[PDB]
């Protein structure tokens, strides 16, 4: 005997933002969670993450990752807890061989950001610490950088649950019932309605969209990262050692300078084992490739930062076929709005995206333009049962 105005299933990265853009507007919002966020179980542990606004994946990702850079900004200044560090992001790559790198450039340009420009040995020079080949381009973005995504997450479920919005902890959803003016959930807990459903399962959009006839190819991946013993007087926020993604001949490779002695830490970002999220090991170190793709780049292009393993953390992207986002209604229901298919890079727009599902649920359309994450689109290979 409790219906809500809005039930948000999955309340991570994109539920939680959401949940906080719904609350904020009076929308009496019903939150339901398979752990109690933030956790270690999803896509949003490891502590930070990297936003950048010049973007590799596509220019097309400038203007939300403007929006929602504004957004952690202002999330800073509304919670106690940390959000974010302008550490700058540093973007290299082989000359004329990386698409990422170029296309980082392309997107600076279009958008007027400011960048830096700059190569071989003056890279290597710029941060101590480095060690690229002469034959080795860049880009940094001094005004990107780290974002703490528990912090987030904890800050944005805390707000939203002091102006009402209700938190279901540790309650799977295992199936819905949609109506023309109506939706409902199923839980062991019980069941809960509402006029309107938000679809954020992470890596478990791949196993439950099917319960909302929705047959799109989604591949959760096995994603680790490490933290190394560094050099300090090198790899340390402190003496301004970017966040990085770069582009080197077997992939491509996303790391964090070191906070607070923590270590640097890397994640190979191109490689991972296909895996479900119910059965995923989560133990770091139990592929012998969980250590040592880490150390086969750091020993390369970061040297001094190869020290000893100080933790591991295993978590999970959800890919689709081009990559690229799902942000839309369900197409057969206007009352369900779905945020899928991350692919590993959506972290940093999770503020924003709240901010998209919110305008969704409550208005069937939004003031941003999400046409490249359509459900419809054909390089997705979309279908119903
Ligand atoms: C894994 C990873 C990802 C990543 C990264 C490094 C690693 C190792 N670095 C990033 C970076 O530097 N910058 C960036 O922008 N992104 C980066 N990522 C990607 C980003 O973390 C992911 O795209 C993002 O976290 C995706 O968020 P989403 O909201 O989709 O996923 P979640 O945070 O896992 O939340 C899903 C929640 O839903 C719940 N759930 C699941 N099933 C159910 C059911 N049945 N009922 C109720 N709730 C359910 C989960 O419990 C989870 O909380
Ligand atoms: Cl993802």
């Amino acid at each position: 005997s409790t219906h809500f105005d809005v039930i948000v299933v999955g309340a991570g990265s994109m539920g939680m933002a959401a949940g906080y853009q719904l609350a904020k507007q009076g929308v009496k919002t019903l939150l339901v969670d398979a752990f109690d966020p933030p956790h270690t179980n999803g896509s949003h542990h490891g502590d930070t993450r990297i936003i950048r606004h010049a973007y590799g994946e596509g220019r097309e990702y400038v203007p939300l990752a403007l929006r929602s850079q504004e957004l952690w900004y202002e999330l800073e200044k509304e919670t106690h807890h940390k959000i974010f560090t302008k550490t700058g992001v540093l973007v290299f790559g082989p000359k004329g061989e990386s698409a990422f790198v170029a296309e980082t450039m392309e997107a600076a340009k279009e958008h007027s950001l400011t960048v830096d420009l700059l190569e071989g040995d003056e890279i290597n020079k710029r941060w101590p610490g480095i060690t690229v080949p002469e034959n080795y381009n860049a880009i940094f973005e001094p005004n990107s950088g780290v974002l703490f995504s528990e912090n987030c997450i904890r800050a944005y479920r805390e707000l939203a649950e002091a102006r009402g919005a209700k938190v279901l902890t540790h309650t799977r959803v295992e199936d819905f019932d949609i109506s023309p003016d109506s939706v409902k959930i199923e839980t062991a807990n019980g069941s809960y309605t509402a006029d309107k459903l938000i679809v954020s399962m992470g890596a478990w959009n791949s196993k439950l969209l099917s319960k909302l006839n929705l047959d799109i190819p989604l591949q959760p991946y096995r994603q680790v990262v490490g933290f190394f013993e560094s050099d300090e007087s090198k790899y340390s926020n402190d003496i301004d050692f970017p966040g990085f993604m770069v582009e080197v001949p077997n992939g491509i490779y996303y790391g964090f300078p070191s906070f607070g002695g923590c270590g640097l830490k890397l994640g190979y970002h191109t490689f991972g084992q296909k895996i479900d999220p119910d059965t995923i090991n989560r133990e770091f170190g139990v592929y012998p490739e969980d250590e040592s793709n880490l150390r086969a780049f750091l020993e390369e292009y970061m040297p001094g930062a190869n020290g000893e393993l100080k933790r591991g953390a295993v978590c999970m992207y959800t890919k689709t076929l081009d990559e690229h986002f799902i942000i839309d209604l369900h197409p057969e229901h206007s009352n369900v709005v779905i945020a899928a298919g991350f692919s590993g890079h959506g972290f940093k727009f999770s503020s924003g995206v709240g901010e998209v599902l919110s305008q969704l649920a409550l208005t069937g359309k939004t003031e941003h333009d999400i046409s490249i994450f359509s459900i419809n689109r054909p390089a997705l290979k979309e279908s119903l049962q």
